[PDB]
């Protein structure tokens, strides 16, 4: 079992996946307890009073979603609550908090009481990002770095004596890592660091690219935009391998390409791809939306024979890059070879949990589990 192994498999849960039609609906009881060692509930948010608060009272509270995910502690899974996420990280409110010691002191006592009220095992910090607010390093003050480090210390000082966990989801981008993170302090105090080794490329690049390359590719604009560089950089900055869990995407980045005639990497893009029926977000497709396009709508798949990155698929002017089972096995062997703490997925509700594509239920996540449990490297 994963729980008896030397590896973590940290699964993000998202409360908003409930609000999807038909088979895209995901509920707490859809969580497969054999596939995760840790479940992280996305998200709670930062209230205007500087205190953590529920993001969606109808699900989290009225329909007892918090309690129904904390249910999984009964299997020996550790269940944490994540604070933040992309939308909540817009603007200055996390910076205002961490630069104000009085506000941090108030926040910390309330946050631990909040976790204990609902039975969470710990807190996951997902501020995107200290200093580089929503990856704009011109926006935030340098002092976000020390402020975040002191927030992590102050949370640790209250959580650790109670046996509660503290983790963070962190940038894979060199520039953001350098500006936002006091890596030695975080590495010492956090129980794990979930490196978000995905979203390296997307519609914002104005050209096609892979959501989550593992190794450098000769046509890359930089040597930094791949999981191999990112994970080694976190270690170079002072993170122990055992503290790192490597993120893997259960989804793809989609693109509307400018001309249907060329369809390779780095080709011009006019917009995000057309939204999926279930996830309804331009530029984004769940794995179960992608595999259906390939299986039943004739999308053409291009693989990398050197396995530096997963596949992409295209049809007409639509183009999506994503991870398949093959590249996932390669990434998990990479995790094992570096003796990392384990793997992480974003997110439970985006894998093909319903077996819509006939590859079995949870094909990507089961591929991770099987390779993590395989002794050979
Ligand atoms: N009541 C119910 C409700 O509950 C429910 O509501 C739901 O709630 C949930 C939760 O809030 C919602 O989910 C969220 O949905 C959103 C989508 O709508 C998601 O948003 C996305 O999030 C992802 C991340 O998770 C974002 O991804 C990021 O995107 C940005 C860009 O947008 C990327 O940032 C860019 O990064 C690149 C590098 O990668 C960087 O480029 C560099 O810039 C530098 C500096 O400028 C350059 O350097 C210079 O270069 C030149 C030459 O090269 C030199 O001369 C210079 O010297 C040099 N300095 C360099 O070239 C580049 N390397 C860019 O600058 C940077 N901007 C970022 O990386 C990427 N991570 C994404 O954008 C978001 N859209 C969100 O994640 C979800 N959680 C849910 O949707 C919501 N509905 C409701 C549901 O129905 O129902 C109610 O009932
Ligand atoms: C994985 O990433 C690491 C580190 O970024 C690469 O190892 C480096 O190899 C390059 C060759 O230029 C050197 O810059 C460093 O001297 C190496 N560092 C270490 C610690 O070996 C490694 O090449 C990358 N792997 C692949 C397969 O691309």
């Amino acid at each position: 079992s994963l729980l008896n192994s030397r590896y973590k498999l940290v699964c993000y849960y998202t409360n908003w996946s409930w609000y999807r039609p038909g088979i895209g609906k995901y509920s707490p009881e859809d969580i497969d307890p054999s596939l995760c060692t840790h479940i992280v509930y996305g998200f709670a948010v930062l209230g205007n009073d500087g205190l953590m608060t529920a993001h969606d009272t109808w699900s989290d509270y009225d329909n007892r979603f918090y309690e129904r995910v904390v249910e999984y502690k009964r299997y020996g899974i550790k269940v944490s609550l994540a604070l933040g996420g992309w939308n909540d990280s817009a603007g200055d409110k996390y910076s205002k908090l961490v630069n104000d010691p009085a506000a941090r002191a108030k926040f910390v006592q309330h946050a631990v009481a909040f976790l204990e009220k609902y039975g969470f095992d710990g807190l996951d910090l997902d501020w995107e990002y200290p200093k580089c607010w929503q990856v704009d390093c011109s926006k935030g003050p340098d002092s976000d770095k020390q402020g975040f480090a002191d927030l992590v210390h102050e949370l640790s000082a209250v959580l650790k004596p109670k046996g509660l966990l503290l983790s963070a989801a962190v940038s894979p981008n060199k520039m953001v890592i350098d500006a936002g993170y006091d890596v030695p302090v975080l590495a010492r105090l956090l129980d794990w660091i979930a490196v978000m080794t995905y979203d390296y490329h997307g519609q914002w690049d104005k050209k096609t690219g892979h959501v989550a390359p593992l190794y450098y590719h000769p046509d890359d604009d930089t040597t930094y935009f791949n999981a191999n560089y990112t994970i080694h950089y976190w270690m170079e900055k002072g993170t122990p391998a055992s503290k790192i869990v490597m993120g893997m995407p259960m989804y793809g980045q989609s693109f509307t390409i400018e001309n249907r005639g060329i369809h390779g990497l780095n080709i011009p893009v006019s917009d995000g791809g057309e939204p999926g029926e279930y996830t309804r977000a331009k530029g984004f497709l769940a794995y179960y939306e992608i595999c259906d396009r390939i299986r039943n709508s004739g999308w053409t798949v291009v693989k990398d024979p050197y396995q530096r990155m997963g596949p992409y698929a295209y049809k007409g002017n639509q183009w999506v890059s994503f991870d398949d089972v093959e590249i996932i096995k390669k990434k998990v062997n990479f995790i094992k070879s570096l003796n990392l703490g384990g793997g992480m997925i974003w997110a439970l509700d985006l894998d093909d949990y319903r077996n819509r594509c006939g590859q079995g239920k949870h094909p990507l996540l089961n591929a991770i589990k099987t390779e993590l449990l395989n002794p050979k490297i």
